[PDB]
This record gives C-alpha cells, sequence and structure tokens, in this order.
C-alpha cells in the first residue's frame, strides 16, 4: 500500500488483496482494500496441523484451545465485513469449505480451479503423448470437478461465484457454468519465464531478460484480452509484477489483485 497507490492513480476503482496472515489483511482493510481475498482451505490445513504441534511440543495452551483458534479467525474476519463495505471473498477447492464459507459469511465465494486446472492439462498432454484416450477422460474429469462446484453453487442460490485459472478457456467454461468474476493468475508465467533466464549461458544479461518476462506478461494479458471477446464483464488479474498488474487493467480487467510480494 506503500507503493500500491500508483495502480491507485490510474484507474484504480477495484483492488483486491490477496492473504491469509490476520495483520496484513487489517492493514489492507484500514488502507482501502476493496476485496479481502482469504483462503479457507489454506487456513484449514494450518488449523489441523497446529493441534498437531501442541500434541507434539508438550503443551496444553494448545490442546483443548486449538477450537478457540479456528473460531478466532473466522470472528475477526466476519466483524471485518460488518464494519463497513469491504467485501471478503473466501477461495477454496474443497466443497464442504465453500459451503462453511457461505454458513459462516462471505460476499463472494471462489471455486479454485488452478490446481486442478494445470493437473488436467498436464494429464492430457501426457495422454496424447501416450495415446492413451482412456486418459484423456480422466483428465478432463479433473476440470469439471471444479465446474460442477460453480454450478452447483449456482443452483443453492449463490450470490456472487468466481472461478480462478491461468487459461481463459477453463474461465469461459465456468463462466458458463455460473462464475460471474474470471480470475486470472499469471504468477506461474512470470515465474517460469524467470526460471529460463537463470538457466542461459548469459544469465546476467539485463536485456534478454526484460523481453522474456514481457513475453510471459503478453501471454496472461491474451487471456484477459480474450476473455473481453467472448463477453465477460467482471475480469480480475493476479500477478508480483508491477508492469503486468497496470497494463492488465487496459486490457480488459477491472479487478487488480495484489499481495505482500507487491
Ligand atoms: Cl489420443
Ligand atoms: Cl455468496
Ligand atoms: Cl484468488
Ligand atoms: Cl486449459
Amino acid at each position: 500500500w506503500k507503493q500500491v497507490e500508483q495502480l491507485r492513480r490510474e484507474g484504480a476503482t477495484r483492488i483486491a488483496y490477496r492473504s491469509d496472515d490476520w495483520r496484513d489483511l487489517k492493514e489492507a482493510w484500514k488502507k482501502g482494500a476493496d476485496i479481502l481475498i482469504v483462503d479457507a482451505s489454506r487456513l484449514r490445513e494450518a488449523a489441523d496441523a497446529a493441534r498437531a504441534a501442541g500434541e507434539a511440543t508438550g503443551d496444553e495452551e494448545l490442546i483443548a484451545k486449538a477450537e478457540a483458534y479456528r473460531d478466532e479467525a473466522w470472528k475477526q474476519v466476519e466483524q471485518l465485513r460488518r464494519e463497513g463495505a469491504t467485501e471478503i471473498a473466501y477461495r477454496s477447492d474443497d466443497w464442504r469449505d465453500l459451503k462453511e464459507a457461505w454458513k459462516k459469511g462471505a460476499d463472494i465465494l471462489i471455486v479454485d480451479g488452478l490446481r486442478r486446472g494445470r493437473i488436467a492439462r498436464e494429464l492430457e498432454r501426457l495422454a496424447k503423448e501416450e495415446g492413451d484416450p482412456a486418459l484423456l477422460a480422466a483428465a478432463e474429469a479433473a476440470r469439471e470437478a471444479a465446474w460442477k462446484q460453480v454450478e452447483q453453487l449456482r443452483r443453492e442460490g449463490a450470490t456472487r461465484i468466481a472461478y480462478r485459472s491461468d487459461d481463459w478457456r477453463d474461465l469461459k467454461e465456468a463462466w458458463k457454468k455460473g462464475a460471474d468474476i474470471l480470475i486470472v493468475d499469471n504468477r506461474a508465467r512470470l515465474r517460469r519465464a524467470e526460471e529460463e533466464v537463470a538457466e542461459t549461458g548469459d544469465p546476467d544479461n539485463e536485456e534478454l531478460i526484460r523481453e522474456t518476462r514481457e513475453r510471459a506478461r503478453e501471454e496472461g494479458w491474451k487471456q484477459v484480452e480474450q476473455l473481453r471477446r467472448e463477453g465477460a464483464t467482471e475480469i480480475a488479474y493476479r500477478s508480483d509484477d508491477w508492469r503486468d498488474l497496470k497494463e492488465a487493467w487496459k486490457k480488459g480487467a477491472d479487478i487488480l489483485i495484489v499481495d505482500a510480494t507487491l
């Protein structure tokens, strides 16, 4: 936020902050974040392993009080929902976590299809390499596991359903299933692009990294441009690169997701 107001200077409107840390979430709330993105599944995994530490360390301050820690995490976020117009977006790939977040209170439910979409993509390509049509069908069911969560949330009456992926084809299909907010996550493309310049014979070449990271940016913006042609309205963009987020606003993304890395 000490360096995010540059995005607030141009266009602005909607800024989302992604974190599971309460201190950063509170500071983002006070700094004017329009949407807070909290991972209900990441908070659950840290919970089921917290009381596991209390069983290992030899301490009773943690055992029989872990249920108080979990409920406390829900309450501090729900209190933020009341005190302001800042929206709380809960994200998970797990159906029980989504219904729990809906019960606890959520303005946006984000069906996370990023990992499952990538696993389906690698299974499809692996099936093509093996010439196995059965593995093709296996790969397709890995994506429909996330689309079915979207359409079931639509059937039960969820108001604001979101979907996270890295590819416009998965997001368009989720959009047809009932998702209204399409989240493009471009962090992996920048990560892979930077990992490749480190493998070159001249990795310190400051000229050869500029366009390689740029090509990874155009691949992200291309997802936004194609979704804009299909007719999508609310498009969100996730990236840890400053130029990637700024230019994505001009491409058609009206929600920019920042985090502590920015
Ligand atoms: Cl095949
Ligand atoms: Cl909702
Ligand atoms: Cl997200
Ligand atoms: Cl895909």
